[PDB]
């Protein structure tokens, strides 16, 4: 039995043209616009030769030229358009308002993926390793975040689902169910502001999943925290989604995060490394127990 | 009466452009634009500046040629004339305005966020059974697509009519359901379709609703899924609705999940399938006062 | 004293070129466009006559038909550029690249005040008064709302602010004092479905600014309802507002929304109209004391 | 160290291009154009289909005559050659790539949020005494546009270092400053100038602090406000700050509304003035155990 989402955020489970077009390389992409085009150029140019309103017009190559010209509205005024037929002029209407439509479509999507917010969410990094230990009086998972650029995307909102096997009283098996895991949603302390990378606190309460579970059972344990970080870059208002797992193994008891913060410089390098400190083995449960 | 929401989400100047179908979308356009050429090809022909014209056909030829900007130079502007020189800017003005009319019927008829989550599915129905003691109003949603929502969100609402203790009647009274607001459950991560779950307790519209009274009581629920495409900039939506028959009771949503070497499949033939288990008779309320006792 | 906000949603309070071009009329919004190009072309037209690479021109009128079929790219060829000079060469490149800004600003707008959904947000209605009579055992204050065309805006979402005087314990004046009336925050009741035209509902309680008033009282009061509501387009994913008011006068006591429901057929004459039945005359708090 | 946010919200391939100053977005275009001008008239000299070329300048002319759709007529494509007829293709294929980044960096550029609540304003100063029994910490927003904020919003966070029990040290603590959120409250109708509201209570990060300590603190607030601009689609967002300095202690915001002759007039010069209120000297804290006895 393997994981549901990998550290970086793809999803180990098998099942709009702008949508399609966002996904394709270069490479692949000049290569449709082109296609778009000629075909229409082709298409187009074909009908002018049905049409034979031409001037010097000799093989088929020289009504291609025609078409594009007329459709790109370059018109170089070699070949033009006399009136002794009725259909030449009236196609010319239809091609230049499909030409606007065709050209359109292809801008639109020329402009979609590049405006494609999907490179800013590199730079947004999670923790290797989450951590469970005592912090203020309270048993605390917790996780870092930041982005590794400084300038943009700075405010942004963590979110942390909880993917685990699950049966009812009932006997309905649920094979992934997810339950949200409080990363600061009461509060509004959810919503960051990443002005350096910040470690997020998930307090280990009578509501958390990590509840009874103490640093003996934790290896023991087949469960999954799926970590949602969802950003607004600071340029351009578009936002965009980033994605880290943290399986039972991936989780240290008893440790925590090395600070990465020393005017201010952040060491990037000691973003994913932690640290043990004396912490109790206790599920929080029971500490809070003995805490009363 | 019939529903307000189709199964596939649908409900029972500008705007009226983009919600009309591409066939006839086009079929305007070219109209709008031979209106134009018709109407400035006239003015040019009032205007009689103009080289080799010589019937009404010519001078739309150069309309045309002026307005989409070819002129391919057999029809040229002269100096002689005030008039045909200035007619000439706010026609190349004005056959902006029209250009940016259609981008903009474009760009929106496109984009929007109904043609976006058209991967995303709602389960054709939904079903009333029990879940770790509570009684349970659930459906199913699935994204065939691979590219995630983001903010993925359900919601859903209740339209039955009631009626209050001081005789007022609301023909068409809306309350929400409750489908994980309050603990953050309602946000979505959603790749594998998930069954969305509304325990029906003492705030559920449903608390005092039992199998015999189901079939015979005159309701709909509306399911509503909005994120944002992970791509572009615009938003995704699916709606659904369970009308009172698409409501089964002591069912259950056949599983679709398993896992295939190294990695999970999801059967989406699965998807609508339920099964029946057993499950009491009562409502979510009668079932309270018995564990109650 | 009058009131802060009007019935059709204009604020009785004094104090982006787009956001400018929006709120312009057609006559003065066309107007714009024209002169913005012609200016253009006045510009870089004079630049040519100071270059004077410029075949048949005449005088200053020629310079502009070539000005504009140079920034156009119309370019007849009766009017070409040839070599002798530098200087003439490089403008055009410097107006075909600012022929370009200036076109896209000029569409953006364009768009930008065809694409506004301020229309859409003229059939959004409100009733005309607030009422507060008592529904299931609890004393409401209601309002109707909805859309006068059936197709576009079904989902929207509902909130009401309170503005009132104010004046603290340590003697500090409020002038507008604004408090959050609850039209079904904490439930998801607040985000409507606009089938048909919906009484909203605010159930006067502990927490409601209407607990201790009375339908004594209630005229003798000077407070004011302000409504904003805000709704998707169906067409279109653009969103819009739509605000009106209840000043004290505008709420009537004992009184309950005629219903407009009758194939369903809605009645769009009875939508403003309300009805008395026999309602308590007593503030909220004092119902609720004397119920236990 | 400095702050992180400034007073006027700033903080301390193709995003790259919007960043970027106008004065300077326009001149790498330029050459961007230039430069692909100069690579296919060089591919058009490399092709020797042309007419009327004699040097590289005359290469020139044609390719940008031909990439900007001109096309004068006086150098026109013949048949002759297989290459040049598709090299045109190819050119104008990619000649509306660079067109598309262009307008994309226009609409982007200007679509900002930050340029559209430029009309939003934030107090130059926060401002902590008593409001009804209760301690608050108070900063005054507002918009001199009369073109309102749709879903207008308000949210704050406290950069403040801190140290847990167990010894564990966190340089740059953020803990959410309420302002409204449990109630709506947050979500604001802003046309007067509002003066917004936090309550010191014991889940404030300023529980604790007193008069004598607050200059000693070393602290930040800020302040972000989101709505979405009523006319277009795109957002706007207002971001300040607030250093321990720019807190006055004890004071409060100077009334911006009048009354005069069926109208109230709003004073912007008193926007930002505050004045000194006899306030207590403890935190919200001790005032609370002094009131509980
Ligand atoms: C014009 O310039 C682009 C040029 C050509 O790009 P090409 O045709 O080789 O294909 C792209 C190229 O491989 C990029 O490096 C990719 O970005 P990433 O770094 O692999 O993500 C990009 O993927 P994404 O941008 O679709 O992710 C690919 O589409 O790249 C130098
Ligand atoms: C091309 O067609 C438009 C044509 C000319 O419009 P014109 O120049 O007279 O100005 C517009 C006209 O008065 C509309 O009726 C107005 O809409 P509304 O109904 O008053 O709101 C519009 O205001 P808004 O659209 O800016 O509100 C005005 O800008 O109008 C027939
Ligand atoms: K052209
Ligand atoms: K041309
Ligand atoms: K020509
Ligand atoms: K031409």
């Amino acid at each position: 039995i393997q994981r549901y989402v990998r550290k970086d955020g793809k999803c180990n489970v098998h099942h709009d043209i702008f949508t399609t077009l966002v996904d394709l390389k270069w490479r692949f992409n000049l290569l449709i616009f082109v296609m778009v085009y000629t075909v229409t150029w082709l298409f187009f140019g074909m009908i002018w030769w049905l049409i034979a309103c031409v001037t010097n017009l000799n093989g088929f190559v020289s009504a291609f030229l025609f078409s594009i010209e007329t459709e790109t509205t370059i018109g170089y005024g070699y070949r033009v358009i006399t009136d002794k037929c009725p259909e030449g002029i009236i196609l010319l209407l239809i091609q230049s308002v499909l030409g606007s439509i065709v050209n359109a479509f292809m801008v639109g999507c020329m402009f979609v993926k590049i405006s494609q917010p999907k490179k800013a969410a590199e730079t947004l990094v999670f923790s290797t390793h989450a951590v469970i230990s005592m912090r203020d009086g309270k048993l605390c998972l917790m996780f870092r975040v930041g982005d590794l650029r400084n300038s943009h995307i700075v405010e942004a909102s963590i979110r942390a689902k909880l993917i685990k096997s699950k049966q009812t009283s009932e006997g309905e098996f649920i094979p992934l169910n997810q339950t949200d895991i409080n990363v600061g949603y009461y509060t509004g302390d959810d919503r960051l502001f990443l002005v350096s990378p910040l470690i997020i606190s998930h307090e280990i309460n009578q509501q958390s999943p990590f509840w009874e579970i103490s640093k003996a059972q934790l290896p023991k344990e087949e469960l999954e925290i799926v970590v949602i970080l969802e950003g607004m870059v600071e340029a351009t208002g578009m936002t965009c989604q980033a994605r880290s797992s943290y399986i039972t193994s991936e989780i240290l008891w008893g440790y925590r995060f090395t600070p990465v913060l020393t005017f201010y410089e952040v060491d990037y390098n000691s973003f994913h490394e932690t640290y043990e400190t004396s912490t109790p083995s206790l599920s929080a449960k029971e500490l809070a127990e003995l805490a009363n």
